[PDB]
């Protein structure tokens, strides 16, 4: 329960979405709200990544290559998790919950129903925070960057969290021996949500004027 518990120990406190009650809800209102929210989560994810046992010792050039590859998947994974104790809604933040009608209004119904599949599949198999923490970290390790300096040391980080997930699953879950595989086999749908999400993010020109790669190196200092 070592890495799992240490992952568990390194979760960030809940950050809050804080929508304007002054502004009539709209397309522009929703995208503004979620934009500011993700910006704040990203600050917290650079912080949370630094606590991944092993992440700190790699290149700065490779620390970017992961976050730049994982950050949307990690955003989505958090939202997926908060969303289980609800029904057919997405909990971006405790104070911000979007349902089908609200997705259709932000121009995200397509993407959200996909993320709602991941909500469903996880709750269908009663996912545990220990499993969430360890999967969330796995997604950051296996983001498949195009350009890694130590293509060896990353596989180490993958192999460790991989072991952690088997050791834990073997341990607290002997009811199902083909269960980490099940857990690992959700990773694909989570890539497709992220891939579509990232594409939309560009199509409506949300990247701003400093490239994401530039912002990630700043924070990692
Ligand atoms: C200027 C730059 C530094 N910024 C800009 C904003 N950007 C951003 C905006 C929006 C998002 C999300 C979404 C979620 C839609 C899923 O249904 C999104 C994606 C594409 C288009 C419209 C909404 C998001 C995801 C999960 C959690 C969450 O809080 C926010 C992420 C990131 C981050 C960086």
């Amino acid at each position: 329960n070592k890495i799992v518990s240490h992952l568990l120990v390194a979760e960030p406190e809940k950050i809050y979405a804080m929508p304007d009650p002054t502004v009539p809800d709209s397309d522009i209102k929703a995208l503004t709200t979620l934009c500011d929210l993700a910006d704040r989560e990203l600050v917290v994810i650079i912080g949370w990544a630094k606590h991944i046992p092993g992440f700190s010792t790699l290149s700065l050039a490779d620390q970017m290559s992961l976050l730049q590859s994982a950050w949307m998947e990690i955003l989505i994974l958090g939202v997926v998790y908060r969303s289980l104790s609800f029904e057919d809604e997405l909990v971006y933040a405790d104070d911000y919950i979007m349902d089908e009608d609200q997705s259709k209004l932000a121009g995200l119904l397509d993407l959200n129903n996909a993320i709602l599949q991941l909500v469903k599949k996880y709750k269908s198999m009663k996912l545990e925070k220990e499993e969430f923490v360890t999967l969330k970290a796995i997604a950051l390790a296996n983001s498949d960057s195009m350009h890694i300096e130590d293509v060896e040391a990353v596989q180490k980080l993958q192999d460790v969290l991989h072991e952690a997930l088997q050791d834990y699953e073997a341990g607290q879950h002997m009811e199902d021996p083909r269960r980490a595989g099940k857990m690992l086999m959700t990773l694909p749908l989570l890539r497709q949500t992220s891939t579509k999400a990232v594409q939309h993010f560009y199509n409506i020109k949300l990247e701003g004027k400093v490239p994401m790669h530039k912002l990630f190196l700043e924070m990692l200092e």
